[PDB]
């Protein structure tokens, strides 16, 4: 009762509690559960970070603010302290001495004491049973979802007693209301101020992006860490101050370099150095005087902050204990005076604070957050519509070629992100025709790098890849409860780095019509019920589907001829082989073509850019002619694959002889190479 | 030491670093100093000692 148990009358009466905000449903459920004659040990399903201990702090604000009903009034509620129960144990076995003494006095107390176990899942297990089962006490609990699911269901009398209550993490505007209710302690504890759009943007964007952490927990990380950043850097001296401080300490050390002399007439020049020293000392003295002026505003507002929190605690305790003249004394009297000259103090910081910035805005949140995450802040400064209309420019920074692909696929992405398809679809409902190696993976890297911000983002699917029906069981790994907790899912790996994906669904026509129906469930509904039966949201997934039907006529119809011809007579083949439902699914039909003549020269010189940099490190610079690279081209242009024996004929035709000629000693480094024009086998000449 | 240090050189180069790494991993270090092209131009015949013929294969 006394030495190892503590009455919550005097802990809620002392007020060790943070303020609470509108916690209606869970607390009223706690009341009706606690009025049951048995199983009145309610257990709150949730984790700390939603504020379950703070919900108990608010039920203690409804005891100490008197807001509890007629059932739970008059009860004298004493809390156990195991951290107090460890006191006085030296020889082995005195903690449970004092613990079963707690069973002695809470045994004689006989119902007077409701127990609260801070961290219920501390409460062993065979000995917590007979006292509750006989009825010797009255308690309340709380634990984790997974801990609860491994807690109640098995044992007989344990699922007789411990009880389920739905307590959850709120939506946007309610966490906004919690941060509004806690900016009392935030502002008046952290030497900061808080406005409403910082709370709204904190709870809103923190609600949206991070589906991991808790609300308002991560916003408490923002206001706590960032508010102490504002307090800490306000404590620092300003920037022109320490610029001038470095300049005056360098000028004083140089003056000490000037005073110690041997030749007098050469070293007595320091007069101008002395008057510059006087001027810079005057300017630094005035600026640090301005710093102390802002510290004078913070001195007056500091003591009025102290007397301010004492004043509102005074009016609230005046509401609590009830002295008659003190209530009206504070109400009309002391506290609105401190409100008015509190407004004069906000104008005092509103006119004194030039260098140091007392008010917290979103930009310091962008400081603490921009040094939290590391994703570029321009991507948040980007909007969707601007990077939809200016997509062709940055797509023409990295990638050369594919004009109707960038323009028409850009029309499909402007329609898709604009919402001009069914919103029950994935992002990009495409159909690509053409050979391999023209830049499909490079297109996934370019779009992934622009809107997804990664050189690492692509997984690709040809239909002969297909890891099977057993493979969905392979990414769930073992069923839960078997060996393999060391890895489990490699879903955690390939989806650790990339939650989204850009997928290159190769040869959609060569697959089965069951993949027209599974992939019809891909293009429809924005989600696919997979081989296991569950479904994952493809609406955050661009479904790029590529193919290789008409290779040769596409490799011809590239130079000079319009490409809408190739698209439409391609659709003359697409209409026959598909249902018209697939034509209804995709927006337009894009066919990739192997590039034109000067752009084939761009392909070969880009494949030789590795040779420019590999060789410009070692000390070789090629100035390859268009005719030597042209013999690379037409000695590479095999109409079988496209540009794929073009690398084979560049590296095999010149570079293996160029490795013999460079590595044999024929090509001396430090000299400019021009790949000249001999017979058809190409020999480099110095 | 730029004048009279004929035998020893106290300053370091990157070639020493590549030689220590080449003694570490077990890669052949003799690709630079030993004549690489003298055995690399006769890789065909060195294969012809046991795998003779097969001109397109080599």
């Amino acid at each position: 009762l006394k030495k190892y148990t503590i009455d919550l009358t005097e802990r809620a009466e002392q007020g060790k509690l943070d303020p609470v905000i509108g916690r209606d449903e869970e607390i009223r459920r706690t009341i009706q559960v606690l009025q049951r004659r048995t199983k009145n040990n309610p257990v709150l399903i949730g984790e700390p970070g939603v504020g379950k201990t703070a919900i108990v702090e608010g039920l203690a604000q409804r005891i100490i603010n008197g807001e509890v009903p007629e059932g739970l009034k008059g009860r004298r509620v004493l809390a156990l302290d195991m951290g107090a129960l460890v006191a006085g144990a030296k020889y082995r076995g005195e903690f449970e001495e004092r613990l079963k003494g707690v069973l002695n006095d809470l045994a004689k107390q006989e119902g007077n004491v409701i127990l609260f176990i801070d961290a219920l899942h501390t409460m062993a297990g065979n000995m917590l049973k007979p006292a509750l089962a006989r009825g010797e006490l009255h308690c309340v609990g709380a634990t984790t979802l997974d801990e609860y699911r491994q807690y109640i269901e098995k044992d007989a009398a344990l699922e007789r007693r411990f009880q389920k209550v739905f307590v959850a993490e709120p939506s946007v505007e309610d966490t906004i209301a919690i941060l509004r209710g806690l900016k009392e302690r935030y502002e008046l504890h952290h030497h900061v101020q808080i406005t409403d759009p910082a709370i709204v943007a904190a709870a809103t964007l923190s609600h949206r992006y991070i589906a991991d952490r808790q609300l308002p927990d991560k916003a408490i990380d923002l206001i706590d860490e960032a508010a102490s950043s504002i307090r800490m850097q306000i404590d620092s001296k300003p920037e022109e101050l320490d610029r001038l401080d470095r300049r005056i300490i360098q000028l004083k050390l140089e003056q000490q370099a000037l005073m110690k002399e041997s030749d007098e007439a050469s070293k007595k020049r320091l007069d101008m150095l002395n008057e510059e020293l006087s001027d810079k000392e005057r300017q630094y003295s005035e600026l640090e005087e301005e710093w102390k002026a802002e510290k004078a505003s913070l001195s007056g507002t500091q003591t009025i902050k102290a007397e301010l929190e004492q004043a509102k605690i005074a009016i609230e305790q005046a509401r609590r204990v009830g002295d008659l003249a003190r209530m009206s004394e504070l109400q009309y009297g002391k506290i609105p005076e401190l409100e008015k000259q509190l407004e004069a103090a906000t104008q005092l910081e509103g006119k004194t604070m030039r260098l140091l910035r007392n008010k917290v805005t979103d930009a310091e949140i962008a400081e603490v957050l921009a040094r939290w995450t590391g994703i570029p802040v321009s991507r948040m400064m980007e909007s969707e519509r601007e990077k939809l209309l200016r997509m062709e420019q940055e797509l023409h920074h990295r990638v050369i070629g594919q004009n109707e692909a960038v323009d028409a696929v850009s029309n499909a992405i402007r329609r898709s992100r604009a919402g001009l398809a069914d919103p029950n679809r994935p992002i990009g409902s495409f159909l690509f025709l053409g050979p391999t190696g023209v830049g499909k993976t490079e297109l996934c890297k370019a779009l992934a790098n622009f809107m997804f911000d990664s050189d690492e983002a692509m997984v690709r699917i040809d239909m002969s890849e297909f890891m099977e029906k057993h493979s969905v069981s392979r990414l769930v790994g073992a069923p839960p409860g078997y060996v393999g907790y060391e890895e489990g899912g490699y879903l955690t790996e390939a989806v650790r780095r990339r939650p989204y994906s850009v997928i290159l669904l190769d040869a959609v026509e060569k697959a089965h019509p069951d993949v027209f129906n599974i992939l019809l469930q891909v293009l429809d509904d924005g989600r696919l019920t997979d081989g296991q039966g569950r479904t994952v949201d493809f609406r955050n997934t661009v479904v790029i589907m590529t193919s290789n039907l008409g290779v040769r006529e596409t490799e011809r119809k590239s130079i000079g001829l319009i490409h809408q011809d190739n698209s439409t007579d391609a659709m003359e083949e697409i209409k026959k082989i598909f249902r018209p439902e697939f034509i209804n699914r995709i927006d337009e039909v894009v066919v990739f073509h192997p590039l034109g003549e000067q752009h084939i020269a761009s392909i070969a010189q880009i494949q030789l850019k590795r040779l420019y940099k590999r060789l410009e490190e070692r000390g070789y610079e090629i100035h390859i002619s268009d005719e030597a690279l042209k013999l690379l081209s037409e000695n590479g242009y095999d109409p079988v694959y496209g540009a794929r024996p073009l690398k084979r004929a560049i590296q095999q035709q010149i570079e293996n002889p160029l490795a013999q000629q460079i590595l044999s000693g024929e090509l001396v480094p430090g000299k400019v190479i021009r790949l000249e024009v001999n017979e058809d086998r190409i020999v480099a000449v110095q």
